[PDB]
């Protein structure tokens, strides 16, 4: 069956820069999968004093701590673009439970928002070193089926760009929302992707495909 993996890059990065990630998923189950690595528009970014770069949504403050300010309206605009991608792939014949959304840092925050607001259950959302980009006021708007999408959250314990504490803060948020989240901490890892972290995501996607 057709598998679709949408990967969302982090702040200032691009889709093509991250496309080689797919070569790290060498299993026969995942080499069949269709990948998409979109690029965020060029936007001013508040944490960089308005400097323009590829950015999914405005980031008021980086490093991101528990309690850091967020721009909820801007995240919700970015979710619309992600949802258009997902809608198209499903309409073209892909089973929603074969759709996986992954992302790093800003892209992980967007992954979380996009999955939890999508009207259908998806295969899963993999957050790498992200943060929760809205407050608990949004939970009432999570569609019924979205709460059944599993989340795998990966975070380095030594991350000082998006504090590990901010990644841990997603867990009581997801529990309040009724969402199942596996949290995988990576000791000594900072704000980057490790191969062992990607290998675990692959195993998790394979298990979800069942």
């Amino acid at each position: 069956a057709r598998t679709f993996i949408l990967w969302l890059h982090g702040l200032g990065d691009s889709g093509p820069a991250n496309e080689p990630i797919q070569t790290q998923f060498k299993s026969s189950e995942l080499s069949n999968a269709s990948w998409l690595f979109p690029s965020a528009p060029f936007n001013p970014v508040t944490c960089n004093n308005g400097a323009v770069m590829r950015s999914w949504f405005d980031v008021p403050e980086l490093p991101f701590k528990v309690g850091s300010p967020i721009d909820e309206s801007s995240v919700l605009e970015a979710v619309k673009n992600v949802h258009a991608i997902i809608d198209q792939e499903i309409a073209e014949g892909t089973n929603p439970e074969n759709v996986f959304i992954c992302g790093l840092s800003q892209g992980g925050a967007l992954t979380l928002a996009s999955v939890l607001l999508y009207p259908k259950t998806l295969g899963g959302g993999a957050v790498l070193s992200g943060w929760v980009p809205f407050t608990s006021s949004i939970i009432s708007q999570f569609p019924e089926e979205a709460k059944k999408t599993p989340i795998l959250w990966s975070h380095g314990t030594d991350d000082r760009m998006v504090l590990f504490e901010a990644g841990q803060a997603a867990l009581p948020f997801l529990k309040e929302a009724g969402v199942t989240c596996e949290f995988k901490a990576y000791p000594g890892l900072g704000h980057s992707i490790s191969n062992k972290e990607l290998k675990y995501i692959e195993s998790w996607i394979k298990r979800r495909l069942k």
